[PDB]
């Protein structure tokens, strides 16, 4: 459930957007903090904002994992990635949860919609979601 303080860009952003990570174990607390339990696993595509924006202006597809939905975009180019594995799940404390960082490098798929009113005016359309790599 996304904290209400957020809007679905900046969610998305906290979650799926770094340069240059931490440890998956350190860049997954901020993402935790608001959750019931641990998040099995995450990716950060190693790219800006900014970029991510201009996927979102060019063709659209249906979303691979929501077939209904029309506002996908893939990138045409294959992006570097990080991948946060969980190490103990459903095991160890919620609080006190670790993560195994692994390399990646694939397409990714973001579905795009139209910015919430305090996202920053200079985006119409930002990405709200990610919704897979290939």
């Amino acid at each position: 459930m996304r904290p209400p303080q957020f809007t679905r860009a900046q969610w998305f952003a906290i979650q799926h957007i770094s340069l240059n990570p931490p440890r998956c174990t350190i860049a997954m607390r901020a993402i935790n903090n608001y959750r019931w339990r641990c998040k099995n696993q995450n990716t950060f595509l190693r790219t800006t904002f900014a970029n991510v924006v201009n996927v979102c202006g060019n063709q659209s597809i249906r979303c691979p994992h929501n077939r209904t939905l029309n506002n996908c975009h893939r990138s045409r180019f294959r992006v570097p990635l990080l991948h946060c594995d969980l190490i103990n799940p459903g095991a160890q404390n919620i609080s006190n949860c670790r993560y195994a960082d692994r390399p990646g490098r694939r397409f990714y798929v973001v579905a795009c919609d139209n910015r919430d009113p305090r996202d920053s005016p200079r985006y119409p359309v930002v990405p709200v979601h990610l919704d897979t790599t290939i």
